[PDB]
């Protein structure tokens, strides 16, 4: 019934930077505004505050694990908090590594939770199959249960608990995806939907599905993590990872219009805008404006109209 | 089997200006050229000369509601005259405010006709439920036979007779309705596509079923009212209302290579093309062409070749 | 299992210069070093040397068909003989009049290979019906075994011999089509898939169809003809025939990715890749590497991952 806007600001996830403005510009936007408007309740709980782990050493390849897996912590020790009282918690953020805390401290409440990652990419990396360090591409890794022993255990993330199996997790959007991280989604089984699923089925029957996967038995609570370069960077130009022949802006809403629908949205995920990164201000617009546009449905901002 | 070219360069029906330039572009882009090189012939009406109501008091909230009034209750006139003759006829115009003299003359040969309004708006605002007073959102309010009687009668649309059931118009590519309009249509029962629906069917299945539902039972004569602001802006960015994630060029095609199918096209409506709104004289190229491409299509254009 | 990249920096076939350039450009672009990165090896047979035949004069209508018709000639010539050891032939190329030799070529060695031509024109115009003459829209012509004898035998083209029936071709994205060719194709009952049917159907189905039409009762060789105008101006903007409402870059590699799994592909054919035709240095980047993300996808770059 009531919403909380946990800004997670956030950035040693990723190389580039600028992702800790993303809190700023959507809330700029007046997403909080909007967000209101819908017959929904709306508590910002403000930015965090991330302290940084000094000397953060790159654990074998791992660039700053420590500050990461500190700051992630917080995010679940706060998700669980708002959660653990009965509140849907966006979380406006940086990097999706925020995912972690995201998650876990979501499922912490609800252990049964399943995860429609939208997202064109995988980010199951795990600190071994993954190329250079950057933990925005690890999340699935910390949390998937199957994967937890299948490589060094990082210095700041101990504290998580694998919490979703890959009969709880479905992905939307893939197309740039790696050797290693196909490996291991192909080798766990693992429900996608690669933009060429997406391409022959059309998006309005990858719900249907992605919903008869998820929901089929039981009816469990739903996380939501919304990466921004999921949607085609004629949509989403300012993030770190832009890859062509993405969601569209009307598959993104047909997406978010549906999980409205099941009425099951716990947990919501908004990851990886970055202002910094716009080659004209006119991008970070088209990009922040269509990151709400998708809040907003997520809470039943129908496309038919909504009136009172 | 004849066609008839009625320029209507209105433009009080909304703030923003440059849509009296809408025939001239059209024309200019040699539409009446490549429209008689189909299998039609084109008588061109010309442009019509409208009269401006002086102290124009803006009846309540209703800006301009004497020179609108007068200025359609004249298209009706000149459109009752041409569709007298059993001529199929396109009007050029400004805002779709004109649509209320376009069909209403249109209605005054064939009472039983039905519309197929393509836009990604509803213009069922009545001067009552409207924000702010710009008449090119009310049109289905002052034709629809169940609504008159529900708002205050304006000076200058009385000569208009709601000739219209909500039975007999369908709705294509809504996507920013209003929360009046969305209580209105909802209200009564009227057959709609929002791009949801389309992103879910597919534009395929939705002339399948806007035409099972329109000319289910009997087979009568069909209005299509296209506005400009129906297709995705980055198709139709010369327009005062425009909003993304919309129906794109082989869409707005699909639609038109379909009415042409039925046989039953006898009027047509291209409007809102804003030649002034264009951030530059390329966007006013993608808009006039991609009108034009529409209005032949209307007219047998097809994709796949048109031999003689 | 081997891949044999022929470059065919040829031009004569219209009107627009440039094209040579392309086997230059894919080549710049790195499509050798990835497409040996794939499950496939690849060698290169370098460009070809064309010879141009002096006093080249018209035939009829028909521009250089002395040195064209020899510049392909060469190509079967030598796309005859890869094909005779049991290799895939990819041909870089210029105009899709060298897909006369590509595909005579390659029919040398398999009679019963079937056509698979992505474009957005039919390329069916004989040496008569053609519009002005320029062989780029003549190759569909020379090679289907219905037509010959239907125009004069023209200059440097004799040594071709009809090698496929209409049952043997499929049209995909087809959206600019003449009456001659519109007519040619009706009058011969031709598989075709124009932008129509593809919105109709999504391409899903198209392909679907497609197999089930080519390789429904024997499961015969495949030859991918790829012209890059078949892929809208917006992805594929250095060509010399660009028409708005094409195939996207999400459908151009659905297409490959499906030919991928058939295991069929025999031979392939990249043309139209003009590098001087670009507005814009980037415009040719959009190009360069939408051609080559397809080509790797013919062999397998799967959108979902790839681990050896
Ligand atoms: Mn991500
Ligand atoms: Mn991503
Ligand atoms: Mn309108
Ligand atoms: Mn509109
Ligand atoms: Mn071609
Ligand atoms: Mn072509």
């Amino acid at each position: 019934k009531p919403i909380e806007i946990i800004g997670a600001p956030f950035s040693k996830g990723q190389p580039r930077g600028g992702v800790e403005k993303g809190p700023a510009a959507l809330r700029k936007a007046g997403l909080v505004e909007k967000l209101k408007e819908t017959e929904y309740n709306v508590r910002d709980h403000g930015d965090l505050a991330f302290v940084d782990v000094p000397n953060d050493s790159p654990f074998q390849i791992v660039k700053n694990p420590r500050s990461v897996g500190k700051a992630n912590e917080q995010l679940a020790a706060v998700v669980a908090e708002t959660q653990k009282n009965g509140t849907i918690s966006v979380v406006l953020g940086g990097d999706h590594s925020m995912a972690i805390g995201s998650i876990s401290g979501h499922a912490r409440v609800h252990p049964d939770l399943c995860v429609i990652w939208v997202d064109a990419h995988t980010d199951i990396n795990t600190p071994l199959t993954a190329s250079s360090g950057n933990l925005h591409g690890q999340p699935v890794a910390f949390l998937l249960k199957e994967l937890k022993g299948k490589f060094p255990d990082v210095p700041g993330f101990s504290w998580v608990t694998p919490c979703i199996s890959a009969k709880d997790i479905v992905y939307i959007g893939l197309r740039d995806v790696d050797p290693g991280e196909h490996y291991i989604i192909k080798t766990l089984g693992i429900k996608y939907f690669s933009m060429t699923e997406v391409d022959k089925l059309g998006i309005g029957k990858v719900m249907e599905e992605t919903f008869s996967y998820l929901l089929g038995r039981k009816k469990r609570p739903i996380h939501l993590s919304f990466d921004v370069d999921g949607l085609d960077p004629v949509f989403t130009p300012a993030t770190g990872t832009p890859v062509v022949g993405g969601l569209s802006y009307r598959e993104g809403l047909y997406i978010t219009e549906e999980i409205y629908k099941t009425g099951l949205l716990s947990g919501l995920d908004i990851m990886e805008v970055n202002p910094t990164l716009g080659k004209t201000p006119e991008e970070v617009t088209r990009t922040v404006n269509t990151a709400v546009a998708l809040t907003l449905s997520c809470f039943g901002t129908k496309r038919e109209g909504n009136h009172k």
